[PDB]
């Protein structure tokens, strides 16, 4: 089912990441997302309607809106996808009073309360948990990691978290990240791996590269029982970088390894 949103407002953090800032049809309610499960954001375009997922990165509880973090694919950028991206144009070409038509809530993963989650339906609990996403995978990671602070803290999940990137200007959702690390770090490891360094006159300690076996042992709980791992990335990413190496350090690659 379907939900009249209207871009409200909208930023430009930089070069190209945008803010949206919707409105719901209704002043008095929330998006009322479930925590682990998304929205799509649906549009007709040339002629075909096509489906989007994005998860918003606002406060479950904003009245009266939802922000949506995009990452902009422009045409004329990059060699292999010379046309950008589809959804990401139109919307950056939207001007702030435009209307948008949601529908939730789709996905299969809910972390319904403290360690207790329900992946393509099983009920299930972990205290270790393994998160790994580049770009922007990050945001269906970001709800769950601001999730459980807000159940301090009686919520002793662990989490620890891996976050891949092009470059150290490309590091989304950080000073929020980088303010948590603080708050919590007896419950939200945070390291940043990137594939290039802008400017290291600065100092860049945090890994430079790939995701990598390496990283993975020196960065995400030995694959146990009570220990589950999510990752949310490209596919390639997903399918040579992170699935062979969760093996690689014992995880049931059969029923701990969820993906959004
Ligand atoms: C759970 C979930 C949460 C998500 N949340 C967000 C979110 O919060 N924010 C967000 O920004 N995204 C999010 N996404 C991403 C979303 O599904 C899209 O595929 C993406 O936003 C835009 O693709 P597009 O629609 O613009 O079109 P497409 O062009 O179909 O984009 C996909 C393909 O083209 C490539 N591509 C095209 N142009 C470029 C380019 N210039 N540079 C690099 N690659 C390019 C893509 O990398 C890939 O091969 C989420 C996805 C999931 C499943
Ligand atoms: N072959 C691969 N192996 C390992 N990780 C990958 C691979 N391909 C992409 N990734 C990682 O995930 C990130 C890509 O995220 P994506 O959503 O494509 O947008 P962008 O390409 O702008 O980063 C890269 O920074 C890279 O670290």
């Amino acid at each position: 089912g379907r939900i009249h949103c209207r871009l409200v407002a909208k930023k430009e953090l930089s070069r190209d990441v945008r803010l949206f800032r919707f409105s719901l049809p209704s002043p008095d309610q929330v998006l009322g997302l479930p925590i682990g499960k998304h929205i799509f954001v649906c549009a007709t375009i040339e002629g075909k309607l096509c489906m989007r997922a994005y998860t918003p990165t606002s406060m479950v509880d904003e009245i009266g809106h939802f922000d949506l973090l995009v990452k902009v694919y422009f045409k004329n950028e990059h060699p292999k996808f010379p046309n950008g991206g589809l959804m990401t144009q139109y919307l950056d070409s939207l001007p702030v009073g435009s209307y948008i038509d949601v529908k939730g809530p789709l996905g299969h993963v809910e972390y319904t309360g403290r360690g207790s989650f329900v992946i393509n339906g099983k009920q299930r609990n972990a205290r270790r948990l393994a998160m790994i996403c580049g770009g922007s995978g990050i945001t269906p990671m970001y709800q769950i990691i601001q999730a459980v602070l807000r159940d301090q803290p009686e919520d002793h999940t662990e989490m620890h978290l891996v976050y891949a990137n092009r470059t150290e200007d490309d590091i989304l959702l950080r000073d929020e990240l980088d303010r948590w690390a603080a708050e919590y770090p007896d419950r939200l490891k945070v390291w940043y791996v990137i594939d290039q360094v802008k400017r290291p006159e600065e100092g860049w300690k945090y890994s430079v590269g790939f995701v990598t076996e390496a990283v993975l042992r020196e960065h995400v709980p030995e694959g146990g029982d009570d220990t589950l791992a999510l990752a949310c990335g490209p596919p390639p990413m997903i399918q040579f970088a992170i699935s062979p190496n969760l093996e690689k350090m014992k995880y049931d690659m059969a029923n701990s390894f969820v993906v959004f």
